[PDB]
């Protein structure tokens, strides 16, 4: 569905549930009832983010509540990604090639799902670079080599030396950091954020 | 919070969780990395609904996921409405004054909460006008008089004669209709959609 | 649905999603595979709360996850309560008849919905008795008289004199207290927790 | 927390939100007010599943609502699993060694997370054995060899030959089946249910 059509149907839904008519709503917004009716007819495409903010406010709700869901990109409930179409993204922390993100399949039917094959470039734990924790839990699996894992307080953290085949879970907002085992050059792991 | 600032922070959050940088994102959108950086700096206010649709799509998520929540209009967790500031809205079904909606307090911290004092104008059950059911459950309480309630199939519905003080619950999407008891003139009830 | 049958189906579901068979599960619990199979066949009725605790633990989940939902008590999506079948419950704070709760309709399809007609017995604000705030938001409507509302810090609270017909919203965990307006004897309000 | 203590605190919470006192609740259950008070004091451990069913019913809610959450087994937000402590479970479909499940790390803070390394034993697509779809989405990654994937209608399904390194997503309730590519002997993949 388009932003316009989704908005058109949801706006009408919301307007009706708070008992307003085109006239009533048009008044609170300083618009004409025809304008409002136009939106409800799919002509809202050029409304600005700020204007959408006002409409949501007047309807005592959020912009998200008035916009359609992510959408559906599945092929009969499935979506596949070949190994050569994986987007690559160099990760840099403190002007260093820390990670290399090879992005796996993603779908608008589960936006929070972000699976990655991560090349861990550095192999000096003492130079581990912490992220500040992030929303969503994360599942990890060591694909190759040994990983030196660090989590918690970046000043005084807990650590773990993980052999190939190990698997771990990091709750959301828990700060963590990885490097390959001391001197082993590099390691590789699968990270699934969900 | 504004639409612009909320968008700016959420866009950055999302861009980072799918591992893209300004360059990567700017490319999929056919924009310049400076443009994207501008959005992330609160300058997205004039983006159109349709453009927001594209950005969401490229980031494999929804517009709602990139926009801030409804907002907070409470006064230390509370919000009050005096009886004279209630918005009134005449309800018309089949060119008739069916209901009269007196809207009670609402808050952006619970958008689905829509409480109403409803004047039931007609008193001829045989002329009951059905709504087609709606999202969200609804709690009813008969404030004055007797209500003749109808729900289910509008062709062959179930009925109930409700005395003052009665209370009922209607699950979402269950079509219903009300009128005052046969010949009793009018009735009044409290309807709380949540 | 029964506790036994719901448990039987959900236990099997969970056992299968963690890839265990009767033997595997029976082992972690110190039971025989036949015992486990019995549970999955509706014979778990006499399992104790503590035993259910162990089963949940071994299956790394909660007891709730292994038990059926509240159930359905609706009559085609609706449930009605006549004014004379309302359960009455005297409310006492500091050995005083503070409130009188007349409980309205409730349903297992929305357990959090607790609507009440509350008789406010005291009319001395200075003797207001605070609750410590509670889970779930609450919608209030003054049915009769004047209410003296208090919320926030019980040591230094905010106040509001509410006329008949006023409506208010109290967010969850916000401590509040009510009495009838100073010297007006008593008042009455509708309180809907959802 | 224990089943007993969690129940004790939640029962009290629920009893209070529906305005009942020990006497009122004890009456609907055919128990003594002291009995009820005992439960609220952690002595409910021996209550049977069926009895818990009644208590939930009387309180118009679910057993889950009266029992504590799964619990917390993390070590400062993290939990690790070494490759040799992975529980193994042979998978059999039609009296054949179809799969071999090597279970990875799991946590009570995300019960729906069930990650597995799956050895795909058969390599004859024509003999693919379908599951009937299951709750929860699933992320797959081909670890070794080639997988012949099948999903949808088991009578007339869609197929995909997946090379090592491919990744896929299967929405919940979509029936699927895997085997190694025709004649290639065996394959191995990572399956993450969340
Ligand atoms: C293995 C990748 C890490 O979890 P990130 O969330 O990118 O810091
Ligand atoms: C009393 C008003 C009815 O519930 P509606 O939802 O407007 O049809
Ligand atoms: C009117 C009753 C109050 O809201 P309580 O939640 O009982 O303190
Ligand atoms: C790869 C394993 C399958 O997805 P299952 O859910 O076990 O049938
Ligand atoms: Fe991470
Ligand atoms: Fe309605
Ligand atoms: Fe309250
Ligand atoms: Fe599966």
């Amino acid at each position: 569905k388009t932003a316009s059509t989704g908005f058109a149907e949801l706006l009408k839904d919301r307007r009706e549930q708070v008992k307003m008519d085109h006239a009533a709503l048009a008044s609170l917004l300083g618009e004409t009832p025809e304008t409002v009716a136009a939106w409800e007819n799919g002509e809202g495409g050029e409304l600005t983010l700020t204007q959408l903010g006002r409409i949501a406010h007047v309807l005592g709700t959020s912009i998200g509540a008035l916009t359609p869901p992510a959408g559906n990109d599945l092929d009969d409930g499935v979506i596949i990604q070949m190994p050569d179409e994986r987007p690559i993204l160099k990760g840099v922390r403190d002007n260093v090639d820390y990670y290399v993100y090879n992005c796996l399949v993603r779908t608008k039917r589960a936006p929070s799902l972000v699976p990655l094959v991560v090349d861990v470039l550095t192999d000096n734990p003492d130079d581990a670079k912490f992220n500040s924790g992030h929303a969503g839990n994360e599942f990890l699996f060591v694909l190759e080599g040994e990983i030196h894992m660090k989590w918690g307080d970046k000043e005084n953290p807990k650590e773990a030396l993980l052999p190939t085949g190990a698997s771990m879970f990091v709750e959301e907002h828990v700060p963590h950091a990885f490097t390959a085992a001391k001197g082993t050059g590099s390691a590789k792991l699968i990270a699934v954020n969900f």
